[PDB]
């Protein structure tokens, strides 16, 4: 019953996604508000503790309680200047508790800290409800994953997360192997198989070469760039829109917080459209001062705004590409992982990059992680029986 089920989990940096192979297919399990991925985040208010959607709903009112991007932090010391350096971009407190840091916020009026791992378990454990109410039944077996360039340290806070959420962790594996593995990339029998994974997320984008020998894989290469995702393409949306609004109005809306932020949210939206449409509308009823903000925006301006940022995405390709002393033409697969991937100037930009290859982005690119890792939880679970 629950003892044979396992689930797979896509612990994300902004968003998870959790999955279960059942019956010949994998069902990517949607949330308690139908949503098929959940934000990382974590909230602490005045009368209780929010995950997910609910969470990243009220951050504009609550921004120094409302903990995101804990896998920023996870398994590294305090003193990391990878940690030091992302401190300043935080609304929320980070602490040293002897080299080791600590996320300091208000709940229900008193001072608590938390360590990362502490906080990715509550993100964790909000994954393994959705698949116990989904299920009907408590499932408590999960392969998790982790970037491809995660250390020991990183890999065993991760499973320290999964063990304090109530999880027993049948593996930690790797993300770009559990999306090669969502396109039975290692089911093509022998010879040595070159596969790249381009995951271009909400804010970090990885390049991963790996090879598949036979059923086993070995990473080659990790490139990318850890502060490049589709926020920052949302970003150049809210400045043009800022720009359009003081041209129309002769009013800078800069400075008003929740006018940036509800434009943000418009923008991430009419963003998402653009994938499917050639052009997508604003409807903000009194954006700043009475005056409400409906206007469009079409594909062509978009991809004109973020144009620097696309071919952008190209350095970490070929710089991978020479790490793994590959030519294009000796890559057998190319995978698209994150939801940013569906952008057609993206597809467009590595497609010709490839010298007009054929992509693999018919599974979700934002669930192909959680999709693979539910495959081999289900493979792992009938081995242990
Ligand atoms: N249809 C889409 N077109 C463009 N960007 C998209 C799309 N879907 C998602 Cl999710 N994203 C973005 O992917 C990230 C999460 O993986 C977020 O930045 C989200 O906006």
């Amino acid at each position: 019953m629950a003892k044979a089920a396992a689930i797979g989990i896509d612990l994300g940096t902004t968003y998870s996604c959790v999955g279960v192979f059942q019956h010949g297919k994998v069902e990517i399990i949607a949330n308690d508000q139908g949503n098929r991925t959940t934000p990382s985040y974590v909230a602490f208010t005045d009368t209780e503790r929010l995950i997910g959607d609910a969470a990243k709903n009220q951050v504009a009112l609550n921004p120094q309680n409302t903990v995101f991007d804990a896998k920023r932090l996870i398994g590294r010391k305090f003193g990391d200047p990878v940690v030091q350096s992302d401190m300043k971009h935080w609304p929320f407190q980070v602490i040293n508790d002897g080299d080791k840091p600590k996320v300091q916020v208000s709940y229900k009026g008193e001072t608590k800290a938390f360590y990362p791992e502490e906080i990715s378990s509550m993100v964790l454990t909000k994954m393994k409800e959705i698949a116990e109410a989904y299920l009907g039944y408590p499932v408590t077996n999960a392969v998790i994953t982790v970037p491809a360039y995660f250390n020991d340290s990183q890999r065993q806070a991760t499973k320290d997360a999964g063990v304090i959420a109530g999880l027993n962790v049948l593996r930690i594996i790797n993300e770009p192997t559990a999306a090669a593995i969502a396109y039975g990339l290692d089911r093509t029998g022998k010879g040595e198989r070159n596969v790249l994974i381009f995951d271009l997320g909400g804010g970090t984008f990885d390049v991963s070469i790996l090879t598949i020998d036979d059923g086993i894989f070995e990473v080659k290469a990790t490139a990318g760039d850890t502060h490049l995702g589709g926020e920052d393409f949302d970003n150049r949306l809210v400045n043009h829109f800022v720009e359009e609004f003081k041209r129309k109005h002769k009013k800078d809306i800069s400075q008003n917080k929740r006018a940036v932020r509800r434009l943000r949210t418009a923008c991430e939206r009419a963003k998402r459209t653009l994938s499917s449409s050639t052009q997508a509308s604003l409807e903000i009823d009194s954006l700043f001062e009475g005056i409400d903000f409906y206007t469009s925006i079409t594909r062509a301006r978009f991809e004109e705004l973020c144009s620097d940022l696309f071919r952008s995405t190209l350095e970490p390709v070929e710089k991978a590409l020479r790490d793994a002393k590959l030519d294009k033409a000796q890559i057998h697969d190319l995978v698209l992982v994150g939801g940013s991937t569906r952008i057609p100037k993206v597809q467009k930009l590595l497609q010709d990059f490839f010298n007009g290859r054929d992509l693999n982005k018919s599974i979700n690119p934002d669930e192909a992680v959680a999709y693979g890792a539910a495959v081999q939880a289900a493979i792992l679970i009938k081995s242990t029986r």
